[PDB]
């Protein structure tokens, strides 16, 4: 993170080790869960792009991770070098990685007037890859999602966001998806509930319904 | 937060990155389960609207209970203007959820004599939201928690309790359903126990009564 | 809490958010289970009675709970002001309850020589106040805890200790019960054991002895 | 702990909140499994003898493993007193134990030149307490421990160190236990690749020897 | 860690006494799982040899798995003083190793320019013990992984990866290892689809061809 | 409700016990609401749960008869 | 008896077309007529969409029950 | 308490138990209170449990005479 | 026998509106000859309230038994 | 897809139903990609998986001709 | 029928080396005619190839199967 | 020790096995106190923990025969 | 036999009374007699005690047995 | 290795395949000590094993012959 | 055939101090010898020792298997 010293200048602290320990938990026990993203959009937060490097630090070893992530990393830092061409000097994309840039050229970034937002802008190529390996390591299609038997609404609509939270589809497709096939893969009992509100239902309006069904 | 600076004047402190990673657990782990309402409370202490939507941030990707939450909010902003007419400025509601405010405005109403304390009115909208948000995720009406037939009484009124908690009803419907529910979905052999303390009993005599029953 | 400011006069300092929600997992999830007093005893170290309150504002919730929270605080309070009639000023059972002191009364009385003690004070009334919540959410009577037929000592004794954590009883019958009901409800082959040593034995001479049973 | 005050002169820093609540939980959720005394030396980094005390009033609620605490400590202040006669004054035993000393004392103590180490002193006869409740709580001989007919060899030598860790013997005794016992006790199929390495056997090659036994 | 003093020079900040027992966690509960290798890196960021030191006295316990580290950590300081011979004084192997340079010897270093990084280096060395006892006590040989005649592809993948990451395997073994005996010991439906991908296939086609499999 | 009973008849009963009940017009309120759905027949209960809670008593019965 | 309901309500529909009744008698004939002359269980599935239903309502509910 | 017995007859053994017992006052109060409850007949203590831990002797021989 | 305790409270009521006892003999009536006439399980339950039951905790409480 | 079904006649099935389906052009293209592929017969979609995404339906009719 | 397709590749080029067609009819040949008088099952695997393999693709898919 | 054989035999065994074992006067120590108890008898063990550690090999075998 | 311990112990004391001896004898003939006569089960429980034991640890011991 | 297999017989057979296999010298390395032991017959792996892995070739030969 | 194998030991060398080849002989006559002339268990366990093995890691090796 950046913090304003003694002097009242901006000055580096860094991204503490038990902060790093989080991380570290995050990916090696939670195996690519979709909560890693929201995890670590958390724990990176106001992160400058040595510090976001310390934290990728420990998505090596899981090296058909690691890969994909770097991959994406070098994929946009290529894509920000093509839509902000060669005119502190501006960064490029290497700069943004972090890896050509000095520590004290990123908070320069960070703190200009407008501000160079140099960690918030890396964060999202790294959360791109991340979505990227999300979709890796999920178990199902969100096709291959039905509700139990027995099993309670809440928990077969808990099954279908968490899976839908990792498909690739966009917003319109997510949209379709969940009131064309939430209902349609709900068991027939339910179905047969969820069918009676007709098209327009709100997932409110769905689970109310369900409850105790 | 905010936080008196060397010189005296009071400045912004952001979340944590380690707290805002305890609020994604709560959101992500604890699935709306009534404790999510506690523990954002707890974890949005001082927050400013900045930093209240900073943790809605990670709401944001369980996008039913976000919409439910973001309407909310936009309710009761309206609602605001609807009570605090127009006359630093004044905060419109639009303000106090921290989407026109600056931040220097936010701190500055939160620091006003008398505080203007935008945060802890802000976080009553989103509570009021999470609410409703607990009540959509909820497994069962508290008409469904019945006692099991070798359930322990203590673990019967957890479950009892834990779903009342989750209920739309006022105190006063909440006093009846404690008093008569309570005593009618205890299994019969408790149910004899119960009945025999009459109506007036405190849920202390209820469970010292049936303790090991 | 209270700290030294940067002008050596002492100042508040707020409970940080994350120990709350330490304190919100302690309350939520452990049931009030006898740990809870322990926990509550160790985050509130140094707690001022407004920051005992903000802890307290997650005990609502458990509205029974609560109210036995609330009746014993007042029952202390009005106690307090019959040992210490009226005479900074003196503080009243309410304002030791920091419903009717300031903040800065509160600081002053514990920074005061001969200190005044008054957040150390109050959180004995609310331990006091979570001993009977433990009791009344106790799963047994220390009574009904007997060694399963092939249960270890050990978890026996744990099981034992537990329940008569939680009990009502005197330091003089709890010497009475762990040395008469713990040999009494062993199992009859460890119970054999056990009588073998007399009735002076240790603890530790009754496990030792038993290692292994 | 103790922390250089903003005038440079040392002084005394509590211990925080939230470490003392990180204790309570070793002390009740782990009832006091060998690992208790590797958290306990981590946690009480620094701690002065009143801060020590701080933490030793949770270990008071388990009374018998207080009471073995207690008489421990009694017993090493007397031990100090004999080794160090009566000539800031000499820390007398019971000025070690944080119970007739001033803080100043102690913190003028552990920063004198050379340091007179009184915390990290009377943690020591703190820890040989925590190794003899250890032992009362351990629930097997290291006699007891041998290998399930289908255990891996690496839970077996978890499941046999973890309990030579709780036992009294010496170091010389635990080479001898380590090497004749570990074999002696593996199940037969396993002690017969164990025997084939002969006596002077590392840990490291009888467990490399016995993967996918 | 090293910290700027008020003064702007650098001193030495204690790791701080929760940080450590977030690794005595991590010893104790995970067993030299191969995450410990990120949880060390990760909670010793910035550490001096004197605060690496701190932390390996909690391996000890782990006699076995302590003298594997101390003899590595002897190992690569003899390897340390036989690259670089004699010409602060420049470090030798003992003082990278912490044992006979002096704390202000270690920041110096340190914070030399260029620096002199002992800490980042003797951290290196640790890592190399640490992936040592890893492979101690691995449960597996990679060739004993196969997969479930039901077990999901991603689950596989992950024993496959976590054994991989254990083992004392070279990059170029790693690759060979990753692409023929991920294949080889899939289940024979599994490994049906994988083997039609050819040679070639990044893990991301696997698994993308595997889901619902 | 019975197993066979028809809606009209269950809601008179329902509307005759409320008229005993002693509880206040605010519990009197969240009775109606709640346990007249909760309490009616699997088939009647499936038809009110489709209107939602919003309905009518009247909207009720006209869903409701012949079922 | 058991019509598909598509097929009643084109026969039905081919009927009002025929028969001469004015405006408000046919907008009444429509709507109660087409389900109380429907097959029994059909005419309880269209029951509960109540009075205001339009003919694309009653098909997309009923289905053929 | 014996599976027939009457609660006075348990009062009787239980009480003259008691004077035998060798624990202190404050124990003997605890047992009194604890106890007698805890070891009546399941009926019996069922009564007595709804009386309340306040209730006298003299309202518990009252209230289970008869069971 | 099995009669229902209101019944035998209505049939002893409308019999101690007759029978001309004074006020303290009454109110003595009420308590124990309520009880003592009792069913033999009315009268196990009502005991269980002691001398203080007023007709509306027997009645309460007894149910029928 | 049947359990025998000739791939071209399921893409016709299909393909016939999309043009009835009511969803935008952007939920058509995931259906066309991602239902065809999921719903194929166990084979046949066995032969299709290993095609990858980016197949064009002339490969993929190429491909499961005859399976 | 059985044979395995190594021997049936060696019997086709076997066989092409002496057949005297033109260069760009030799490569049709091998092209279709090695799948299309193939096995019926070496004939369902190879196809799933499509027209671009080369005969080593042919050997390494088929495996005789 | 054997499932009836008296101790006085079993602890000749033990000590007379002692003599050849070749490990440190530290761990026979330690072997004399935890094993000679370990090994034992189930009843001459149960009378032989009753005495505690510190017993004396006299002291044990006095409790122990005829056991 | 079968005698209850305390019985046993009245018996060997009443007759203790009476016959004779020197104290030293008495004292050797509590200590040593009145385990070496008991009960063969008896005796066995009561050498556990060893030769230290008072009369009032030889009946809290044996307790009949 | 065969069930009855002499293991000069299965080392030919090993090595005679590691010649065809084509994976690189550094893969090669790490097959030869790494399979040769896993593949092994259970009782000649169980002689394999206690050499440990810096043995020879004609150590593992030495030592399993006639196993 | 199943004689302990301390006792064939001792036989050989026994023997050995009889017969009187030179010390070069004697040595592979104990380290050859005392092998192949073992039971073919013994004589299996005992080459897995290698020809290093002195007599001391011969014994503690078969144990009489």
């Amino acid at each position: 993170p950046i913090v304003q010293n003694l002097q009242g200048q901006m000055v580096h602290q860094a991204i503490s080790p038990r902060t790093l320990n989080a991380w570290v938990k995050v990916v090696e026990e939670k195996a690519f869960s979709p909560e890693v993203i929201p995890m670590f959009s958390a724990l990176s937060e106001g992160a400058t792009p040595q510090d976001l490097n310390t934290m990728l630090n420990t998505v090596g070893g899981h090296q058909a991770a690691m890969q994909m992530l770097k991959e994406t990393i070098n994929e946009e830092a290529a894509e920000w070098d093509r839509l902000h061409p060669v005119h502190m000097r501006e960064p490029r994309g290497s700069d943004i990685a972090g890896t050509t840039s000095t520590l004290q050229e990123q908070i320069g970034w960070m703190t200009h007037n407008p501000p160079i937002p140099v960690g918030e802008i890396y964060k999202r190529w790294i959360i791109l890859g991340l979505n990227k390996i999300v979709r890796m390591y999920s178990p199902t299609s969100i096709l291959d999602i039905r509700q139990g038997p027995k099993e309670p609404f809440r928990d077969y609509v808990d099954r279908f966001y968490k899976t839908l939270r990792a498909e690739q589809a966009s917003q319109e497709v997510k949209n379709w998806m969940t009131e064309t096939l939430l209902v349609q893969n709900a068991n027939p009992d339910c179905k047969t509930i969820l069918k009676a509100l007709g098209p327009g239902a709100t997932l409110e309006e769905m689970m109310t319904a369900c409850q105790g069904v």
